[PDB]
């Protein structure tokens, strides 16, 4: 995919940096 996919990352995780973490790591950002 594009990292992971930009579609998938907005369908699972929210906000620019959280979605950017999914673009790097195929998961949502930790707290």
């Amino acid at each position: 995919g594009s990292g992971c996919m930009k579609e998938y990352c907005a369908g699972q995780c929210r906000g620019k940096v959280s979605q950017d973490y999914c673009l790097k790591h195929c998961k949502c950002i930790p707290r």
